[PDB]
């Protein structure tokens, strides 16, 4: 597609996983690394996507992704993720997800620092952060096609403006590809 986000996609490493309910876990927490976790909340009927990445590896450990989970069960998931991996920090994407799930962040003691998606600019940063990383072979995810899909279908539009903006093809979703965004910010 001559509008394709991620021009780098053939460089993308693809990691076998093992299906754990709503988890692909691909490998396990090793305790001498370091882990974040990059969070796309699950706002309304949208899906909240959860990615463990291996900060001295730069691969995606296991990545969590469901529709439908109360706002505390998703804090619940995003806890226990963090917990399983060594207390690794999420990088949560705030803006706009109402104060219950604020709060319930503060108070349940997670481990986390805002990255609020408050514009089209601070998203084209996220991604374009993603895109260079990928593209230089050092973005590594579960070898599974809705991800790939959603990676693939990531393109650039223009408002009428004249603003470029990135999102899905058609109808389709973003969740998985911002949770990845999220996550490499700190890579
Ligand atoms: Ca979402």
């Amino acid at each position: 597609a001559m509008n394709s986000v991620f021009s780098g996609l053939d460089m993308l490493i693809l990691l076998p996983y093992e299906r754990r309910g709503t988890r692909l876990v691909v490998e396990d927490y090793r305790p001498d690394h370091i882990y974040c976790i990059g969070a796309d909340f699950g706002k309304n009927q949208d899906y909240s996507v959860f990615s463990v990445l291996d900060l001295d590896t730069g691969a995606i450990a296991c990545l969590e992704r469901m529709n439908g989970a109360t706002w505390s069960d998703q804090v619940a998931r995003l806890k226990a993720l963090s917990e399983d991996y060594g207390h690794a920090y999420v990088v949560a994407d705030t803006w706009g997800v109402g104060d219950a799930i604020a709060e319930e962040l503060d108070a349940q003691g997670i481990n986390y620092t805002p990255l609020p998606v408050k514009s089209s600019s601070v998203k084209e940063q996220l991604i374009s952060n993603l895109a260079l990383l990928m593209e230089k072979g050092q973005v590594a995810v579960p070898n599974d096609k809705t991800i790939l899909d959603e990676l693939r279908n990531f393109r650039y539009y223009r408002t009428a403006s004249g603003n470029q903006v990135m999102r899905a093809y058609g109808r389709g979703h973003d969740d998985i590809v911002m949770s990845l965004a999220l996550a490499y910010s700190q890579y």
